[PDB]
């Protein structure tokens, strides 16, 4: 579990969105596993606008933060699950690091701010749905 609170928006993994997220839906994309909903309260997370390939992510299955190098956002094949059929997930970044079901939602950050959130993982790997291209989150 985990979300990004920026301005009047809440960004979460689409497969983990609630009834409230869908009733106040701003934008959603199954291929990216992202859903953004509107909020009444103001959010204060800063989103990074960079091309960093190093950062720190929160791993709830270990209750620890870990430094990682990560790949550039790209189309990556993702195995069938109870949420999606077998498909390519776009804007995904991979890193070597621990990750198990339940770590989705954990924030990945660089010196500039929030880069994205855990969405995939397995075999000593962790996939992060990137949010740096969503320039509208700020305005
Ligand atoms: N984006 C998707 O289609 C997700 C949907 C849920 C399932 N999924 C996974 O990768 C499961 C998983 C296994 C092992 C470690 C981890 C995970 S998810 C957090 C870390 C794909
Ligand atoms: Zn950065």
């Amino acid at each position: 579990s985990g979300a990004i609170y920026v301005g009047n928006y809440r960004v979460v993994n689409r497969h983990l969105a609630t009834h409230n997220d869908w009733a106040n839906l701003v934008w959603e994309d199954s291929s990216r596993d992202l859903l953004v909903s509107s909020t009444t309260a103001q959010g204060c997370d800063t989103i990074a606008r960079c091309d960093c390939q190093t950062g720190v992510y929160y791993c709830s299955s270990r209750r620890k933060h870990y430094p990682v190098s990560f790949s550039k956002p790209s189309l990556i094949f993702v195995e069938a699950s109870e949420y999606y059929p077998a498909r390519y997930q776009s804007h995904l970044m991979l890193a070597v690091g621990h990750s198990e079901p339940g770590d989705c939602g954990g924030i990945l950050r660089c010196q500039h701010g929030v880069v994205g959130i855990v969405s995939t993982g397995g075999n000593g790997l962790v996939g992060f749905a990137d949010v740096r291209d969503l320039l509208w989150l700020d305005e």
